[PDB]
């Protein structure tokens, strides 16, 4: 009963949080998933969601100075990490001397003027003072989905990629990564609220008090985010 428009990044994470969300409180969640940017605009539009898991933190602000937004409704729901990866287990070495070293062709980022973790991508490659050279190179999906499909097709030979992503029992579980330490780019604060259509919708309250509890907290960090 609950439409939530959610951030690609947290695809997996939502399509297992609904699994025990229809268990526990019987309402079931519909998601559909893309960029942060683009859910903006489908909702300025009039998309039926009710819930909104951005990427970031200023897109929510931004659309409650518009109008779209519950007041008090607001939260952090999840902190991502960012990762450089490849599939190939030698090719990204453990502290990031490829983007410095290597000899690749397309390093794979989500759209930076859509996707939250494209922009934290260019804040990285800026603060590392890598951007001149590796902005010829870059190759951007639709969505941090998009952008990783690309590495693990074979379209490109790296990408920066969500935790979310690699990451399984406390891990990145397969290929080769460099986790991007934090200074190189704002913190990944992602930041739910409910939408002006969700105000008062049993399933909706139902599910952003749900987000906040034991289940959705313990599987939410087994992707790798920080709460
Ligand atoms: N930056
Ligand atoms: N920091």
């Amino acid at each position: 009963e609950v439409q939530v428009a959610v951030a690609a990044n947290f695809t997996a994470p939502i399509q297992a949080i609904a699994k025990e969300f229809e268990k526990d409180t019987g309402h079931r969640l519909v998601a559909a998933y893309g960029a942060t940017g683009q859910f903006y605009t489908q909702i300025k539009n009039g998309a039926p969601f009710q819930v909104f898991l951005s990427a970031d933190d200023s897109t929510p602000a931004k659309l409650e100075q518009e109008g779209e937004v519950v007041p008090g409704s607001r939260f952090t729901y999840a902190i991502g990490t960012l990762a450089l990866w490849s599939p190939k287990a030698g090719y990204v070495d453990a502290e990031g001397e490829v983007l410095k070293s290597g000899s690749f062709r397309h390093l794979s980022i989500a759209n930076p003027k859509t996707a939250p973790y494209g922009l934290a991508a260019t804040q990285a490659m800026d603060k590392l003072g890598l951007a001149a050279t590796l902005g010829p190179k870059l190759v951007e999906g639709q969505n941090i989905s998009q952008a990783y499909q690309f590495v693990s097709s074979g379209n490109a030979e790296l990408g920066f990629v969500a935790l979310s992503q690699i990451y399984k029992d406390g891990k990145v579980a397969t290929g080769s990564a460099w986790i991007v330490p934090t200074e190189l780019h704002d913190p990944i604060r992602q930041d739910a609220v409910i939408l002006n259509k969700g105000k008062d919708n049993a399933a909706a309250k139902a599910l952003v008090d749900y987000l906040k509890g034991a289940k959705a907290a313990a599987l939410i960090k087994s992707y790798g985010y920080e709460l």
